[PDB]
This record gives structure tokens, sequence and C-alpha cells, in this order.
């Protein structure tokens, strides 16, 4: 399959290509322009000039169509998906699930007005008058969207644009972009003014720049590697900016839980370690298991691991398949490799076969190990014993470069309490994992995770928009 | 007067000097230390280090004590003000009026949590669970204070940052630094830990950069010029930038208004034009009168001008004080003869003498001409006129770099609402000047006025905050 660029409802084709492989048998599987810097030139130009004019209630209509059509043609979509990425067949038409529910609750948030009032007179020197508030849209956004949810990171960039009346530019990974050009044509169908989204291709070398850096843009929003976001921040000079970039996100379980309680938190860290074949921004990545309920955690979480089918992607009855390429996959079983020889203890490994990880299940690895420490993306089980100490253990929490999300399983409140409290992150979510949220939360992290702004669907309406104030006597 | 600078409420001086004058005779009035990029850097790592653990109740005493001392002192911090600015008593007086607002309107926004509530249950795979959001403070902010407002444009940045028990270093302009060490003072003796607040002094080639670029700081909140923003902007990476830059904002006279009207409209020119000797970012620039309306309009504001009383700062009756400096009233009247050159008409112009700029009145002025096109940052009333057709006039008036306020007097409403939707700004006031606001709405503009995001006092303590939320099972 060879796709062009979608730029403003245009097909837009290149002499040469990008090759898009399956990461299960590393053979090509589409193909796409390698687009230059003129081609998002072009995209963005249209973008500035055009200045949509739906009616909440048009866009509503689009908003709820595409999400009609994302559940009418679920099996084709997921199938793009799981080509170039690799995920399971259950994992990516679970993502095309979330891109449902992007655009219906997006469709929905067009009926919400948030402006605000204020009276005047308020000091000695007021005046006899009210403040209004209101909300317009920006000239053009620029939206640059990771492999790891080819579907729905495209979906919350795009779905609050439109929700919002911007124009978007969209560059998807070289790695998995043939499903945003997918999505781009579900939403021309539904009645999108062309002109409000191009999705454009290429190497990162040609036309990542210009992504950054066009003049007409006044918002890059960005998913992806710590490299890459210090990267754009560091160009994107007078632009507004959402980076949202890795987690390093703990399930954290606490010695008051009995024995059953530690069986289903098992259950929550195998899910949490393992879904998406681990990635995830919030994926569990890090299970601190304190160490007087270690010995009875331990065999639960290696009992469900050996249950999980990890295979061919395409197979229906697959759980796992593989991660974004062979690379990644040798890199992650390396620092599995690493910390065995610091202390770890390798309980569960039948063993690497290209891109495909099995739900590895390591115990006793050292915190500092590259394996707990750096952010690993992929569908590795990792047990950190930790003191049976709650001030220990979130310092422990706290000691890495991320803060994004987290889960914490407890009975007992005033624990919960000072883990939401003394968490440096985003999210704390009580026994669930840290992946956790609904589609309209706020939802974005601190320090390396992310400069600082919420995204989800309501608030990135909000930064996708500039408030305009007006005053009338009164 | 020789202060030295306040580092967490340690008096630490240098041996360099920065001699700050009182711009109506050129004397030195004061002096400040030279400070270099290790006294910011002292600043920040005490910042950082301290955990501000105030309740909303102690803040709020330490906010409203302020105020009172601000009220109590107004004479004498009013007389610094004039004393290193230049602005009429009157003119500094009112700042501390302001200043006394912001820190009024801090104090009780304390009591107010903004948290939000969200319940889980809402698609096919939603959970038995709420999510909660609440607000955390940063590690440390950085400040970078205008002349225009020595005491208020500190104000709204440090009462915002106390409110949310942020810990915060200022460093004023070298022009107008020494409002900015009393007011540190004054918080000191309202009960402020002394970690929150540091204020230090110097060039801008030894201590500015530090400011932009210290590890610690988490955001960096500026007002100021084009030039130096755009440079923040260059170098504050992977930070929060908060930039709000120069005005050159509208009055606009509609040609549906009566006599009565016109002169109520020319009293809005001339004090818009002139409060503050001219010195605000939403200080009246270009008055836009239509053309019908012009020959009635113009001798009003003629009339109104005359009435100014211009001369020695320090004099209670004065309206009209200097500038900030002579470089800079010789810039401005410059503008204006070489707009007359290019077809304006100097109607009244008593002369200038050094920084002692009068209210000079201009009509016809060309709106392409440097006068208008620029931001002109003084006591100019200048009258451009322009077509009886709103489109030409709401063109020409979005026709500048800028965008930040506005103000638009008719008595149509059919009319306002075109143009309360059609300027491209910030703010738009109906029968008021651009600078109309109240210390809690939302201030802040676009393109070269400001990088998009929002100030004033409730916007900048969410600005001052990361939000966290929590879920629990429910």
């Amino acid at each position: 399959r060879h796709e062009p660029m979608r730029i403003a409802g245009r097909l837009v084709d290149t002499d040469d290509r990008v090759e898009v492989r399956y990461p299960w048998n590393d053979t090509v599987v589409g193909t796409v322009p390698a687009g230059r810097a003129e081609h998002a030139r072009e995209a963005f130009a249209i973008a500035a000039a055009y200045q949509p004019k739906l009616t909440r209630y048009e866009r509503q209509k689009i908003l709820l169509a595409t999400a009609e059509a994302l559940a009418a043609r679920k099996e084709e979509i997921s199938d793009v998906i799981t080509l170039e990425l690799g995920i399971s067949k259950a994992d990516s038409l679970y993502e095309v699930g979330r891109a449902f529910d992007v655009f219906t609750l997006a469709g929905q948030m067009c009926i919400r007005d948030d402006g605000e009032i204020f009276s005047c007179d308020l000091t000695p020197h007021g005046k006899a008058r009210k403040i209004f508030t209101m909300r317009e849209p920006l000239t053009a956004i620029s939206a640059i969207t990771p492999f790891n949810h080819p579907l729905n990171m495209v979906a919350h960039k795009v779905a609050p644009a439109i929700a919002t009346n911007n124009c978007v530019v969209v560059k998807p990974t070289e790695l998995t972009p043939m499903t945003a050009l997918l999505l781009a044509d579900i939403l021309y169908e539904a009645g999108l003014p062309p002109e409000m989204l191009s999705v454009v291709t290429g190497w990162p070398a040609d036309i990542g720049m210009e992504m950054i850096t066009n003049p007409h843009v006044d918002l890059v929003t960005f998913t992806g590697s710590v490299p890459v976001g210090k990267l754009i921040a560091a160009n994107a000079h007078y632009k507004r900016q959402v980076l949202e970039l890795g987690g390093n996100d703990p399930l954290i379980i606490l010695n008051d839980l009995s024995d059953d309680d530690l069986a289903r938190a098992a259950d929550l860290a195998v899910a949490g370690a393992t879904k998406n074949s681990g990635q995830r921004c919030t994926a569990v990545k890090r299970i601190l298991c304190q160490e007087s309920v270690a010995d009875r955690f331990v065999p639960l979480v290696l009992e469900r691991a050996k249950r999980l089918r990890f295979g061919d992607p395409m197979d229906r009855s697959t759980d796992l398949g593989t991660v974004i390429h062979e690379k990644a996959a040798a890199l992650f079983e390396e620092r599995v490799m690493r910390a065995a020889e610091e202390g770890a203890d390798i309980l569960y490994h039948p063993g690497r076969s290209g891109a495909l990880l099995p739900p590895i299940v390591v115990d006793r690895v050292p915190h500092q190990s590259d394996l707990v420490l750096e952010e690993t993306f992929g569908p590795i089980i990792p047990i950190v014993r930790v003191p049976d100490d709650d001030d220990a253990t979130i310092t422990l929490s706290n000691s890495t470069a991320f803060g994004l999300s987290s889960g914490v399983c407890t009975n007992d409140y005033r624990r919960m309490q000072k883990y939401i409290a003394g968490l440096k992150v985003g999210t704390v979510n009580i026994w669930e994992v840290p992946g956790y949220r609904i589609e309209m939360s706020p939802f974005g992290g601190i320090k390396d995770s992310g400069n600082g702004y919420k995204e989800g669907v309501i608030e990135a309406m909000k930064s996708f928009t500039n408030v305009k104030t007006f005053s009338l006597p009164w």
C-alpha cells in the first residue's frame, strides 16, 4: 500500500518514499512520501489562511460522525495500526475504542461555553460595568505524534482542534504514519472542511524542523521522547508549547494488603506493565513492593505473567504483540540481563524473538539499574523491593527524572493521602494502574515528563484558544 | 540613598554600583548593587531549597497586611516611584492604589480552591471511581519587571506567588529598581518568610541571563519590550514562559456619536494617551476617528489636552510628569516631527524640555508613520483619520504587529459586537480606554503583545502552580 500525504484534502505525492515495516516479520507493508520542509510549509500556509466558521452544532456533527466511522471501521483501522506498530489486535482494537471516546467526548464538549462574567464595582475605584470572557481559535496548530498510539494520539490532538475551530497540521512518526493518513480520510468524509487538517510525512531531518519553526504556528503540541521534546523546547521560540514526554510510572504495593488484595494488585501490575506491549507513557515500569509482602506478592505476579499469550499480533487470541522494532526489543532484554548481573532475579523469560518480547518477570531489581531508572518502553514486569517505610518508599518513587502518573494499592486512608500528597507526579491513582484516566480528565506530567501543561480533551480545547475579554457599561 | 540587594531577607551589597537617576533633572537619587550572575544564582538556590508551608489563612494575612502597609506608606512609596521614574505624584499615588488592589485581591483569592471532581463511569469501559484535582507550587519563579510600573508590576508577579506558596526572585530594571527593594522590605515586615522573596539588581549583561537560564527556575514571568521578550523566548528553553510585551492600542471613535458623546470620547482619548506619561502597555497610542466626525472630535481633544498641567513630578498639582529619560522623550518628539513632514498636523506642542514631554496633539497622522505604527511609549495624542467604514477601520486597527487591548466608542450594538468579534486583541472595552480592567480579570495579548498566556491575579495563580489529579475507588 502506497499512501500520499494529505494536504488540505489533496493527495500529495513525492518521488522518494519512506518504507513502513511490520515489526512482526520486518516486511514492508506500506509506503508514504519522504516529504520536505516545503510540504509542511504549504500545509501551514493553507492552515493560516483559512478561518473556520463552523457552528458548534456543525463541529459536533463532524466529531460524532467521525466517532461513528471509527466504530464502523474498527477492524480495518486496527489492522492498519497492528501492521505498522506490531501491537496485538486486542491492543489495537482497544485503541480504536479510545479514539472513539475522544471524538465522542470532544463532540459533546462543543455545547459548553466556559465564558465568565465579572462585576466591576469591587474596589473604591470600581465602575458600573461588566467584563465578559470568550474564546477564539489560533492561526495554526502544529501536532507531532508518537508511534505508540498511531490513532489515539492523533485523535487527542486533532479532535480538540476541530472542536475549537482551529486548523491543524499533523506529522506522525515515520515508523507509524499510515494510521494518521487514514484518520484524515475519515475526517474529510465526515464533513471536515479540508483546510482544517493536513497530515504530512517524511524523515525528521527533512520535514521535522519546519513543524517546530514555521512562522504561522501559534502552538506546538508534541508527545514523544525526552530528547526530541527538549529539542522542540529549544527551537519553538515564541510559540506556546504543550510537551508530553515519557513517564517511568510506579505501581506501589503497600504492606497492609491481604493475600486476596495482593492477587488483585498482581492483576494490575501485569496488565499495567504489559498493555500496548508496555508502550505507554503511563505504563507500569516500576513495581515498588514493600519488603514484608513481596514474598507473597511476587508468585502471584509470576503466575499471571505466565498466562499471557505473546506472539502473532494479527492472531485474535494473542494478548501481547511485538514492540516497535527489534532494536528496541534487544535493548530492553539487555537491560534485563544487566539488572540480573547487578543482583536481580529473572523469574520468567521464555526468550526473545526479533521484536517479540515476552512479558519478562524480574524480581529484586536494583532501583538504580538502567531497567527501572531509565524509561523502559516494553512489556517488562520489574519488581523493586522497597522498605516497609512510606517515607523511604516515596523518596525512592520520586528519585527518577520522571513524574507523570502512579498507582498505589492500599486500604489505609492515612497512607493513601500521604502518597497522594507526597508523590511528585501529575496523577495518583488509588487501586488502579498509573495509566488509568478518562479522556476528559486533566492529563500531563512534571519534571522530565512534561513542561507542565495539561492535556486531555477539555484542557486541550482551552490550550487551543485565546481568551478575549470585553466590557460593557452596566 | 544607597540600597543593597535583598537576598532572602539579607542585605547584600556589591562594590560597583548602578546609579539611579531622577529624569526630571537627571540627578542621582539612589544607588543599587551592580549584581552578578552569582547573586541571582544564590537567590535561586535558596528559593529552590525552601518549601513554603503557609496555610491559606497565613498567606491571606501576609497579603492583607502588605496592602495595609502600602496604604499607610503611600506617600513615601510614591515618592520613591516618582524620584526614579519621573511620573507625576498623581500617577505614582495612583500606582500605589493599584498595588493595594493587587495585594488585597490576591489575599481574598486565598480562600478559593478551584479543584474539580470527575465521575469515571462515563463510557462502556468506565470505572466506579472519582478523580479529584488539586494544585501544588513550583520549585522557583523568576520575575523580570519593567520600568513603567516600578511597584505594581512587581506586585502582579509577587502577590500571586505568595498566595500560591511559591518562592520568587525578582530582577527589576536598572532604571527603576528602588521601588522593588522597598516592597521586599514591606513584605518581610508583613510576615513573609524571607526565603520566598529575593530582589536582585544589576546590569542586563551581568545578571540578566541568569534570570532566564538558572536550572532551578520552573517559570519565567516577564513584562517588557518585544526585543527582550523574544530574547527570553529564545533562551528560556525547557521552562514555562509568561511574556507580556508592548501594545499599540487604539481608541476607536465611530461615526454614530452625538457631539456630547464626542466630548466624552475626547475625555477618554486624552486620559488614555496620557496617563502614566503614556507609559502603559495598554496606553492609547492610536486614536482612530472615523472621518465624518473628526472635524467635531479633534477640537474637543485639543481643548482637553491644553488643560493638562505638565511639569515638576513632585508638585501635587502636576498631571503629567516626565517620561523615563531624555533619550526616550527626544525619540518620541522626533516621530511627531516626521509624522508632520509626512502630512500630519501638529495642533498643540508647547515644546519639550529634557525628559519632559507635553501632551502633544497631532491630527491627520498617517497610519504608516513611525509615530503610530511603532509603539510610542509617551504622552502623544495622535489622531488617525479613518474611513467611515467599519471593515476598513477594523483592518487598519489590526494592521500593526501588536494585539493587546482596545477601546471602542459607539452606541450602536450591532457595530459594538462587530468590533468585539473583529479586533485581533486580548481585550475590547466599549466606552472605556484600552487600559481599563480590574486586577483579577484575565489580562494578556496576542501577536507581538504576548505569547498567549493570561495574567492578572487569578490567572497568575493558576500559572504559578501544577495541577495534580488523584483518583479513589468509589
